[PDB]
């Protein structure tokens, strides 16, 4: 049986993408399905982190890269204990220094050539056809990109949505974070403007599919 991929696509960090793939794993948990997290990043809240504390997981690499720990997905590990699916946050990740593959995605190919089934996330903005789209939109340069293929060639997608204004209330609130992206940078994308011009890109994205 070969590997499939479900795709959790959103307009934004905070939308509930990583929410969606936890629950979607506990029900294949309950009926069975050998479930491990590969790489999940709860980002601070609780109840993503008691969701993940629920779920067998796959200790990461942490490796040292110019004063910063950074943490990959151990993909060799993964393969060698073959579980049935590998829940995977951020698609469009581009691997730490000295790691096998330049981009998460390959890691994620490779586990569905071992026949593992991968749950994943990605925000609509780092598809490559969108990335001056998003850049013109947002004024914020998108570095980690994804070829549309990846996305397209997946066996399932579903759009994870919620309200611009409803998602500034979650970053008022404290219950966004993003960490790549400085204050300024932030300030910059989330605004009701913007949000809602993603969120129509996200839904765009899924009705093509």
């Amino acid at each position: 049986a070969r590997g499939r991929l479900k795709v959790f696509l959103g307009a934004a960090p905070g939308v509930g993408k990583t929410y969606a793939m936890l629950q979607a794993a506990h029900a294949q948990l309950r009926q069975g399905v050998r479930v491990m997290a590969g790489v999940v990043e709860t980002h601070g809240r609780a109840e993503t982190e008691a969701l993940l504390n629920g779920l067998p997981q796959q200790p990461l690499l942490r490796t040292e890269y110019r004063g910063m720990t950074l943490e990959e997905m151990d993909l060799d590990a993964l393969l060698k204990a073959a579980p049935s699916l590998v829940l995977v946050d951020e698609l469009a990740h581009t691997n730490a220094p000295g790691s096998r593959h330049t981009k998460r995605w390959q890691d994620i190919q490779e586990l569905l050539a071992a026949g593992i089934d991968v749950y994943t996330t990605v925000n609509v903005q780092h598809l490559e056809s969108l990335n001056d789209q998003v850049r013109g939109i947002t004024g914020v340069q998108v570095r980690e990109t994804l070829p549309d293929w990846v996305l397209q060639e997946a066996f399932d997608l579903v759009l994870i949505d919620l309200p611009p204004r409803e998602l500034l209330e979650r970053l008022r609130d404290g219950k966004v974070y993003v960490p790549e992206q400085a204050r300024a940078a932030i300030d910059a994308f989330f605004t009701q403007t913007n949000l809602t011009a993603l969120r129509e890109m996200a839904m765009q994205t899924a009705a093509a599919q």
